[PDB]
């Protein structure tokens, strides 16, 4: 499995243009469905257990891991992926027969087909596959265009019929040259690893978005930054990723759409938990008073019935704990208090706040 024995092939490769397509996480994460996924969307187990995800993944890998990897790690058990992908391929009646005429560079673009859609969804594609066999590249690359495939991810669909069309990597040569030269914009000069603040009031200024706004703390949860204080490379290059944009004006159009997450089971939950952490200082445990503050105000506005006193209370450090509760009381309370349950282990902040609100 080592990359070593892959150096006589191009820089370029499959797991170059996944990498730009669907993205790298290098740290275990839950999928879509709640299962515990890493690197180019590989399942380590469908267990409820985190312990277990790392204990797969320590498998796999063979070292202590405590569930983060390197990219190189991240590319031996994608290409392990790539294999069986392959071997599948080759006993579909349907898809041998096109993979085995294609050149190394269009096989790239129908595994990654493939990865995206399945078999029976390649296979699907008969007069472009067709064509393919046949070579007759711009015929395919019109017919594929017109395919719910390309209405879904418009963007990733129009490199790989580009790499089908012209049989080069030039399509994701210019993808990441876009995004190197829009990251450029906002980079920190003395710093090429993150945008610093100045660069994000840029970044804010060209989406026509107030720093202080909720759409800000919206586009960092999605960019899962770590700290408001900076936006790191790999955040934005990670986020544009996700999101399927290369250019200000693709991120503008999406925000709304982030925004409508927040409707969806638990996203708003994800979301609330996510600002402590970002909003807290890195080499703190616990978030400033003022800080708190300043960010419930932003995301409890309208949401806690209770915002207003809870204000006036605090006016007279959070830890997580804290934090987290907050939004379950806030959800449980009765618009009189009449149904809080001292005994329910709530924060003695919580307990504090009930007693003097009553009276008000
Ligand atoms: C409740 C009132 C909060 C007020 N401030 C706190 C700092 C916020 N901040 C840093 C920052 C951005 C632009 C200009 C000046 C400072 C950030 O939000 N950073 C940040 C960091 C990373 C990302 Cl991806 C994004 Cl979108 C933003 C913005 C809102």
């Amino acid at each position: 499995q080592d990359l070593e024995n892959l150096y006589f092939q191009g820089s370029m490769n499959i797991f170059e243009m996944l990498r730009i397509d669907e993205g790298l996480r290098l740290k275990i994460y839950k999928d879509t469905e709640g299962y515990y996924t890493i690197g180019i969307g590989h399942l380590l187990t469908k267990s409820p257990s985190l312990n277990a995800a790392k204990s797969e993944l320590d498998k796999a890998i063979g070292r202590n891991t405590n569930g983060v990897i390197t990219k190189d790690e991240a590319e031996k058990l994608f290409n392990q992926d790539v294999d069986a992908a392959v071997r599948g391929i080759l006993r579909n009646a349907k898809l041998k027969p096109v993979y085995d005429s294609l050149d190394a560079v269009r096989r790239a673009a129908l595994i990654n087909m493939v990865f995206q859609m399945g078999e029976t969804g390649v296979a699907g594609f008969t007069n472009s596959l067709r064509m393919l066999q046949q070579k007759r590249w711009a015929e395919a690359a019109v017919n594929l265009a017109k395919s719910r495939w390309y209405n879904q991810t418009p963007n990733r669909t129009k490199r790989v019929i580009t790499t089908f069309a012209t049989g080069t990597w030039d399509a994701y040569k210019n993808l990441r040259k876009k995004l190197e030269q829009l990251y450029n914009r906002y980079k920190d000069p003395q710093d090429e690893n993150k945008i610093g603040i100045d660069g994000i009031q840029q970044f804010c200024d060209d989406l026509a978005l107030d720093p202080a706004s909720i759409s800000v703390l919206i586009i960092a949860w999605k960019f899962r930054a770590a700290t408001q204080c900076e936006f790191s490379k790999q955040e934005f290059m990670d986020g544009m990723t996700e999101l399927g944009c290369d250019s200000i004006e693709k991120l503008k159009a999406q925000i709304p759409k982030m925004e409508q997450e927040l409707k969806e089971p638990g996203r708003f939950k994800d979301f609330y938990q996510f600002t402590f952490n970002f909003a807290k200082n890195p080499g703190q445990k616990g978030l400033d008073l003022e800080m708190a503050i300043a960010y419930w105000n932003l995301v409890l506005n309208g949401r806690f019935k209770f915002l207003d006193l809870w204000n006036k209370f605090l006016l007279e450090s959070i830890p997580k704990d804290t934090w987290n509760l907050l939004l379950d009381f806030s959800t449980m309370i009765a618009d009189d208090m009449s149904n809080y349950d001292e005994e329910g282990a709530w924060p003695v902040l919580i307990d504090d706040f009930v007693e003097f609100a009553r009276p008000q």
